[PDB]
């Protein structure tokens, strides 16, 4: 070991990764084949999955204070993820029939929420880090998320034309 700047990246990185398959997905997810169904899911499922180990190992990377939030983001995790897969199950089988574009549309709306919350969740506790910091005893952008945030919520509301 050498420093305690690799928990720190690690968190803060996978929590963008995920975002950029929330809107990838958004965008293919009408040509979205039978085929890309079933590994989509293995891929989104990953990201909430790994955020409830990645904060894991934030608390100690950052300074006790912002665990409110936090605690309640791990059983909260959990909750989204059952009730995420639960629904897209759902479409992967309404899909083949005719009413896909339906459940794509409110598909996309539950990811949209993850996707921001994924991120959310280290730009919350991010405050907390600048609190100790700027005080006493120092020690993928932001503006880049959130314009991709913004074009995947159009998305949601309809195709271009």
């Amino acid at each position: 070991m050498a420093n305690l700047d690799r928990s720190n990246d690690k968190v803060y990185e996978n929590v963008t990764g995920l975002v950029k398959a929330v809107i990838e997905m958004s965008s293919k997810i009408q040509p979205a084949p039978p085929e890309e169904y079933v590994p989509m899911v293995k891929e989104v499922g990953l990201a909430l999955r790994t955020l409830l180990a990645t904060v894991d190992e934030s608390l100690p990377v950052l300074p006790a204070s912002t665990h409110r939030e936090i605690e309640m983001a791990q059983k909260l995790l959990n909750s989204d993820l059952a009730e995420l897969i639960n629904k897209m199950k759902l479409a992967q089988q309404y899909v083949m029939t005719s009413l896909q574009q339906e459940y794509k549309k409110q598909m996309l709306t539950a990811a949209h929420a993850l996707a921001v919350d994924a991120k959310n969740l280290l730009d919350v506790i991010d405050q907390a880090r600048l609190k100790m910091i700027s005080q006493s005893r120092p020690h993928s952008n932001l503006s880049e998320l959130d314009r991709l945030l913004l074009e995947l919520n159009a998305v949601q509301h309809n195709p271009p034309s």
